[PDB]
């Protein structure tokens, strides 16, 4: 998987996007701490639905790009060496297997 340095103190951002048809319904998404799993993601970090962010695990973990245009990247306020390893970007696009992973490292210098 592709690797991110960030400084402790920082903040970490990640990014995840989709194409977004012209007035297209949103595609639901969620970012999670650690592998994509078989469904929906592990270590929930933020989610969305099909209008809006539906969950937020804290006020650190933001959605830094307009998931109304389809750029769904999550920044991370104020990183410490805990918040190191992999996170998952889950774009789930309608119908079994159709989902979007993406995976990226993240790591505290």
């Amino acid at each position: 998987m592709d690797g991110y340095k960030v400084e402790v103190g920082k903040n970490a951002y990640l990014p995840c996007s989709y194409t977004l048809p012209t007035s297209g319904t949103l595609v639901p998404m969620c970012w999670g701490k650690g592998f994509c799993p078989w469904s929906q993601c592990t270590n929930e970090l933020l989610r969305t639905d099909e209008r809006n962010v539906t969950y937020q695990k804290s006020s650190r973990y933001q959605l830094k790009g307009d998931l109304n245009k389809g750029d769904v990247s999550l920044i991370i306020k104020n990183v410490t060496l805990d918040d190191h390893g992999t996170y998952c970007c889950r774009i789930q696009f309608p119908g079994l297997m159709n989902d979007k992973k993406l995976e990226l490292k993240l790591d505290i210098k």
